[PDB]
């Protein structure tokens, strides 16, 4: 017969080999990771197990995260029992069951495709919700409810089933690796066969694009918290300012010199009364938060334009006391607004580093599948090597199943006080 691509085809036994041990204790450690990273949720977060008095809002991006954390945590119930079974029973996937000779590394495959797409569209969804929150607040409340976090894990189920049902139909069939365990979209083909071909490419460049969109939009959302973070510090900068002002004007001598100070003061209240909160941008000027606000800011322009008239006559205890008068209202209009959009900022910086600590891993763990998928139907095949380039493809497949071990394990470290205390620390 002819000799195929694959090496280790049709073989019936696992290939012999070294380094079994290693897959179950990388399994070991992502089911303890994926335990951990559940029990931490219940703790302290959206879990049900019971009446909770806080129970903060529960967050599109936190229920995102958790229905990706479920999906990983299904997925290695479903697939690692397999791997086990053959690594202890030393047989391969396509002889291990005699009534699923074969379907029992088909519909492996097609679960290997299913949850990978799944996590890379939960991963788009997460990233459009980032981007979506600090740039388009009016859209957000208006499209992305609550009933989103639940309502977006079955769509994307359904749309994976919907994609991967195209080799059970004959477009990309599937084939069995080397190794015995692994079964994956067949990547590398001599036979032109353009309909075996076509499913792979399709698969490849819809990841590419994805990943790539994923990116774009961590990038937006990091150019929106960069842009909401210099109003906050120019919002903190005016307030300075006008506490150095203040403090100028209660023990200036000459008259000249409260003027000045009076008129650097009015300046920098033109300057902050025409500024936007981050997230306060979907209302119009209208509601308390704003109204109260923006009252506030015209009080204070008034209080400084009687403090000129009066510094223009050359009174300076009138001005004093203008100026006390000031310093006591400005706090309870500006403060607390300014705390919440503080509060708001952190919360939204914590939402996009962790967003993008897992894109990161994503990408690093996706771009080498993505890699030699197109090394298979558009660069030579011909018959290069049977285990270098195998050993290759072997290691892109562990780094792409590796992509659960360390979701899990990255999520913990969020759920510590030191890490987000330098990360908070420094954005504040």
């Amino acid at each position: 017969m002819k000799s195929p691509f694959y090496r280790c085809q049709n073989t019936t036994s696992v290939e012999k080999g070294n380094s079994a041990v290693m897959g179950g204790v990388l399994f070991s450690t992502g089911l303890l990771g994926n335990l951990l990273a559940l029990g931490l949720l219940a703790r302290s977060g959206l879990g049900w197990c019971s009446r909770r008095p806080l129970r903060p809002l529960p967050s599109v991006f936190y229920m995102l995260v958790c229905g990706l954390t479920v999906t990983d945590l299904l997925g290695k119930c479903l697939l690692s029992p397999v791997v086990l079974a053959a690594y202890a029973q030393n047989r391969s996937l396509r002889v291990l069951a005699p009534a699923l000779d074969n379907s029992l590394c088909q519909a492996f495959a097609f679960f290997m495709s299913f949850f990978g797409l799944s996590s890379t569209l939960q991963l788009l969804a997460m990233a459009l919700e980032c981007w979506l929150s600090l740039g388009h607040p009016f859209f957000y409340r208006r499209h992305i409810t609550l009933r989103l976090g639940a309502l977006v894990a079955p769509v994307v189920s359904a749309f994976s089933l919907a994609f991967c049902a195209l080799p059970f139909m004959g477009f990309g069939k599937f084939v069995q690796y080397c190794p015995g365990t692994w079964c994956f979209i067949q990547m590398v083909h001599e036979e032109g066969s353009l309909s075996v071909l076509g499913y792979s490419v399709l698969y490849s460049s819809l990841m590419a694009l994805l990943v790539l969109a994923t990116v774009l939009c961590n990038l937006g959302a990091m150019r929106n918290l960069y842009a909401a973070r210099r109003q906050l510090a120019d919002l903190e900068d005016n307030w300075e300012t006008l506490n150095d002002n203040l403090k100028v004007i209660e023990k200036a001598d000459n008259a000249a010199q409260v003027k000045d100070a009076l008129t650097k003061m009015r300046a920098a209240a033109l300057d902050a009364q025409k500024a936007t909160p981050p997230k306060l941008e979907d209302k119009s000027p209208d509601s308390p938060e704003m109204k109260d606000f923006r009252h506030g800011f015209d009080i204070l322009v008034g209080q400084i334009d009687d403090a000129l008239k009066l510094a223009n006559e050359g009174k300076v205890k009138e001005a004093q006391a203008a100026a006390e008068q000031l310093k006591t209202t400005r706090n309870a209009y500006i403060q607390k607004y300014l705390e919440r959009a503080r509060s708001t900022l952190l919360e939204e910086l914590d939402h996009l580093l962790l967003l993008a600590l897992m894109t990161v891993l994503f990408t690093m763990c996706s771009l080498p599948v993505i890699y030699r998928a197109y090394y298979g139907a558009f660069k030579d095949v011909k018959e290069k090597n049977r285990t270098s380039e195998e050993a290759e493809d072997l290691r892109a497949l562990r780094f792409l199943s590796v992509i659960s071990i360390v979701d899990p394990w990255i999520f913990i470290i969020f759920r510590s006080p030191v890490f987000r205390i330098f990360f908070h620390k420094i954005f504040i």
